[PDB]
């Protein structure tokens, strides 16, 4: 069930520590040979390997200066570790680097809340990147994933988009318990207009 404490754990420790995250500003791939599904990155001092759900998606951005926000798992292989994989994340550079307040209705157990909001400064945000800072707020707030009195159980991040178009996101999902089956849902990359749509949280 959505009870289960490791997974809980898993998604949480996934969400809450800063350290998985990875944001890096105006980057440029390595020019690595690769497949069509990805794209070979050096942030930091670490190899990031960033995948995407369809091949057209990659040309997009190679050789050009990307923004990237997007959680990441290490991967385990025989050889001296600093490899790892994020899934999408990605939206080319931008000069208007300017605010935008993201508004965040959440219903908590049936009750409507104050209104809430995250920032973002892209003028074209990834949708993992709304979802990373949401759930963090969530896990801040209102501490959805704890282990001990194990409050909340069911819940949904909706991205409300203007255009009749709606991304869901489900707080309790634990693919099958390892972090790259919890990332793959952002595989495709998808962005959205940071003023076209709020976000609507429910959770129980
Ligand atoms: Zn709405
Ligand atoms: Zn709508």
């Amino acid at each position: 069930n959505s009870y289960n404490t490791t997974n809980r754990h898993n998604l949480e420790s996934l969400y809450k520590h800063d350290s998985n995250l990875i944001e890096a500003d105006s980057i440029k791939n390595s020019p690595d040979i690769v497949t069509s599904h990805m794209l070979k990155y050096s942030v930091k001092d670490k190899n990031l390997s960033v995948f995407f759900e369809k091949d057209w998606i990659s040309q997009e951005f190679k050789d050009k200066e990307v923004d990237i926000y997007a959680l990441s798992a290490q991967e385990v292989c025989e050889c001296p570790g600093k490899r790892y994989e994020a899934f999408g994340g990605i939206t080319l550079t931008n000069s208007e680097k300017k605010e935008i307040k993201v508004p965040v209705n959440v219903w908590d157990k049936s009750k409507q809340q104050p209104p809430m909001f995250i920032t973002v400064n892209k003028p074209k945000v990834t949708a993992q990147e709304v979802d990373i800072k949401v759930r963090k707020l969530l896990i801040k707030k209102y501490d959805i994933y704890n282990n001990r009195e194990q409050k909340y159980s069911k819940g949904t991040v909706t991205l409300d988009l203007n255009s009749g178009k709606d991304i869901v996101f489900d707080l309790y999902y634990f693919g099958n318990g390892d972090f790259n089956s919890m990332l793959k849902i952002y595989s495709n990359n998808e962005r959205i207009d940071s003023t076209q749509f709020h976000v609507d949280v429910s959770i129980s």
